[PDB]
């Protein structure tokens, strides 16, 4: 089948988290990874990664550092979220000078010309729908407008294969991709989600937008 | 100091929750509590509480029942969110007939009216800004329009005392208010949040609106 988007940008945020009985409502991004997937060659053409220095809870709990694999010295070495969106936009602008990529709000037909369509792919509506949305509203930051529509890969998986997977790891195993060990985080989790997305593309899945704000 | 609002309605929603890493599910309100605080006498003149039956994930996780203290028999005995918003509006309408309450930021006529102004008070912008907002848009429910502006008591606390509190429990402790038992949730967290507001009122804090959505 012919794909609608010529590129996919896969994002899997890591955030502050605790397991200690207390009542936490807000979470802060601590890692911003993204991989540019080529939906016709299956290769990763570019990558972005930044460590976000949390402001509201600057000290990572032991549970968080164990779960995400991020060490305190890395978020201490990182930039605040506002500077992180700036670097992410410069990266988005760089792959546009290189790949001639545009973000369109409602595509009905694939490109037949020199332009290349692109969309963001997440494993859930949590990254761009809850995490970055509430934090941008809470910190009153200017959120890039192209991050308001994305592809929920989990919903796409549930409908293309007609089965509920046991997480992102369970999804990879059910299609023959067997990986063992600790749960991957950050950029490594983004690469694995892109590996899943590319496998679904080869199986005949047409990636379409699932959420709009 | 003279207060702007004669009554405050304090809300502390409880919702389904999990703590298991990159496994994010949708969350649904499971308790809708509210206490009517009298900002001149410091007393609670009325209370509202309802247990909400979650539809997308009806079975409370062990982590959720541990954190909130809410048992499964209570949410199975409760009503869905749509019916709960209906009951909450009936309560708001009852306390307006009773207390002569309107929800308005200011009276423009000179004081020829015994009418009483009211505002909603929550700990952080999460209750009415994230919890009830995102769930109403996802379930395509009609959210009461008076729930679009509220007082963020934590922001009011950070500015009135010039210190960052470690949650509602940490905030109450710094002013001497010590409670025993498990971390309060739902109606008990609503009563204690109203106690904090009354402490701030007695210390001379004028409660103002902090967040608006309309
Ligand atoms: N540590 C936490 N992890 C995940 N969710 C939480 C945590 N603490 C509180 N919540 C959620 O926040 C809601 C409100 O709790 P409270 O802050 O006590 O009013 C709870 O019902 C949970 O859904
Ligand atoms: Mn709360």
């Amino acid at each position: 089948s012919k794909q609608l988007f010529d590129y996919l940008i896969v994002i899997d945020f890591e955030s502050t988290c605790w397991n200690d009985g207390k009542h936490h409502h807000s979470q802060e991004i601590i890692e911003f990874p993204a991989v540019l997937l080529n939906t016709s060659t299956g290769q990763i053409d570019s990558e972005f990664q930044a460590y976000v220095q949390p402001q509201e809870h600057p000290i990572l709990s032991e549970f968080c550092m164990e779960l995400t694999g991020i060490k305190q010295a890395q978020v201490d070495e990182g930039v605040p979220l506002k500077i992180c969106l700036s670097q992410f936009c410069k990266w988005i602008h760089k792959i546009q000078q290189q790949k001639n990529i545009i973000f369109a709000t409602g595509i009905s037909e694939p490109s037949a010309s020199e332009v290349k369509l692109c969309a963001f792919v997440t494993w859930s509506d949590w990254d761009l729908g809850v995490c970055l949305e509430y934090e941008c509203k809470r910190k009153q930051l200017l959120k890039p407008v192209f991050l308001n529509s994305w592809i929920d890969l989990r919903a796409t998986y549930k409908l293309f294969y007609r089965r509920k997977p046991k997480g992102l790891s369970g999804a990879l195993q059910e299609v023959g991709i067997e990986f063992s060990g600790r749960e991957a985080s950050g950029l490594d989790a983004s690469r694995n989600t892109a590996l899943l997305a590319w496998k679904m593309i080869r199986d005949g899945c047409v990636m379409k937008i699932t959420r709009s704000l």
